[PDB]
């Protein structure tokens, strides 16, 4: 396979379906990427993640650089070897997590300095260090280092942040290109910023296209603006990005959000919703999510979802999983997580098929009618 | 297969190897039974438990009667269906846990009354209720309800407890036999008591044989007397039990303890050591246990154990598992537990093979030399 090749096989309105070919494997789009926070997709062996249908997973740079550490992972052979996942891995730049998980952060045009939330160590993340860490991890899809804009944001602040992000996009591109091994085996995605302002989104899109990237992400959304507003911004923002490259909506994972985003041209997604929901006890079903801890499921012999083809729904009852979660058993988390990730992958598969068959619109309608 | 059939294929000194045939499957002896506390073997799917080589698992009656509840499990189809394990399951009588986990216990000749450690509910366990609960769970090997003797124990108290236990053994036998379905499909094991006193162990053994059981367990050991003393008691106690029936040493699981117990005629074992050790971070190896959290393993690329054939040692490094455990990741527990249970099963397999080949003595010697 090539270093990177995105091909669109079918379209319906703004929706697209196709594949991204990379050295470590093929990625079917629209794609949902399970999140592997600390070199592990919570409660699942990599083979199980693959069994659900995942083609690629996401790795958090912020978390990994803190522990076990980027250099350490490199010395151990890279992230793939370390965690046992041999297919593509997309790594975020770490910027977002730094501004929401660490403390005593010091921002400047050079980058950001912060103290770990684990202990009291300091770090100086920048476009160059972020790209370097992603190289050390052996990431397949590298994200440019940006400065995220909090919501709500004033035009002035959003412009300043977006402008700095574009300068950082150029620095990220050059850093990536200067490292022969990385430039020849990995791909680089740029991130569009600009908050909810159309003119800023346009300037960002133009700056990113001018530099040139393998893929373009829509950053700065799903940060508190609500679906209505998010959809409104996607309406004019996605068309601004190069049509022949993947469109990645970062941090978006609610089923309905995904369907709406695909309807607006998005090709890639990632979110902890699936996995985290395996904590409180939320299980996704085509009839909407259910909280398995609820007493009504204590003697329910049916599977989590009546149609789901995952191993969990083939072998265990809601009653059993209900018991497991209420008892705080690890198997409870393992089963809930496997089911939720499988559910998301089945959602993506139904989306890909409907688009390829020119019936995505009807699928979106039918999906919403039953899910709500 | 028959309801119950124990056959000894080979012997070496007091050691024996063979099989127990039951409706749900064949059990190779000496056997180690993973413990499924709350209807789950901590952090493992039943298929994974089977993959390690386990032929049978143990279920805790005390825990199950508290939650989800015996009657509820019965209504849901039995424990096997509930948790997804279709092979034999041995259930303890619950007596031991009641005297070590619950509170405000009230003991009498009728049974014991206690309050759950989960909430403040009350329960009245007795020989009849214990047998009934084990029936409701659908247990294959039912344990008689006894009164365990704390260590150390005076001759007088040990005799009184042993005497009450034998009266309870008779009540357990009659309860079991009165329930046609259970008597025709399950097996009943009696439990020898008597603390560390030879004369009491003899009286207990005689009383149990007089009543007649499918198997005989040596209870009251591994409660603080130390291996030396435990071995001394086993020396004279095991020979007192019927030679043609299985000998079960309850609550014994340290590798060396198992080897020594088999050398003294024990055929079955169970202990949480394997699973619990997957918490603190203790991994078993032929060179002795190691604490994976130790800094020396941070960049160790070797598997947990150099010879182990388990899936964990085939795919992940000590370095990775070290990271997982120190990060509190669920996958850490899953991998450590799978490895430890696999290790125990490999230990049992090496024991069975060496006995069948008349070289168990040499194996015990070689095992100890390297393990210590
Ligand atoms: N939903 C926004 C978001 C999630 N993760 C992100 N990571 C980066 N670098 N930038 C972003 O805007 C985001
Ligand atoms: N190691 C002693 C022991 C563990 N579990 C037990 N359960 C019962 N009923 N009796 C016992 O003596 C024991
Ligand atoms: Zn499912
Ligand atoms: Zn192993």
């Amino acid at each position: 396979r090539p270093r990177f090749s995105f091909s669109i096989a079918a379209r319906e309105g703004k929706a697209r379906t196709g594949t991204i070919e990379m050295k470590r494997g093929v990625i079917r789009t629209p794609a949902f990427m399970p999140v592997g926070t600390a070199a592990t997709v919570k409660a699942l062996k990599p083979e199980t993640v693959r069994a659900t249908g995942a083609d690629i997973i996401l790795g958090n740079t912020y978390h990994l650089m803190l522990r076990p550490g980027a250099e350490r992972i490199a010395k151990l052979g890279g992230l793939h070897s370390f965690m046992g996942w041999d297919r593509p891995i997309l790594t975020d730049s770490g910027g977002f997590q730094v501004m929401s998980l660490s403390s005593l952060t010091k921002q400047s045009e050079e980058g950001v300095t912060f103290k770990s939330h684990l202990d009291g160590s300091r770090h100086m993340l920048s476009p160059e260090r972020s790209i370097e860490i992603q190289h050390l991890l052996g990431s397949d899809i590298v994200m440019a280092f940006d400065e995220c804009t909090p919501y709500p944001a004033t035009p002035s602040r959003a412009a300043s942040s977006m402008e700095r992000s574009m300068r950082w996009a150029k620095r990220s591109r050059d850093a990536f290109d200067s490292r022969k091994e990385q430039a020849e085996n990995a791909a680089l995605f740029g991130i569009q910023q600009g908050s909810v302002f159309e003119n800023l989104r346009q300037q960002s899109a133009d700056a990113l296209a001018e530099i040139g990237f393998d893929g373009y992400a829509v950053g700065g959304l799903a940060v508190g603006e609500g679906q209505d507003e998010m959809f409104r911004v996607l309406d004019f923002s996605v068309p601004m990005l190069p049509d022949d490259k993947p469109h990645y909506l970062m941090g978006v994972g609610k089923p309905d959000d995904i369907v709406g985003a695909v309807e607006r041209g998005i090709d890639m997604f990632d979110c902890v919703l699936p996995t985290r929901s395996g904590r409180n006890g939320q299980a996704f079903t085509w009839d909407g999510p259910i909280n398995i801890r609820n007493a009504r499921f204590s003697e329910d012999l049916k599977p989590l979802d009546s149609e789901c083809h995952c191993a969990v729904c083939q072998k265990w009852s809601r009653a059993y999983i209900h018991h497991l979660i209420r008892a705080g058993e690890i198997l409870g988390a393992m089963l809930m997580t496997e089911h939720n990730i499988a559910f998301y992958q089945q959602l993506m598969q139904k989306i890909r098929d409907s688009i390829s068959e020119g019936r995505f619109s009807q699928f979106a309608q039918d999906f919403r009618a039953r899910y709500f």
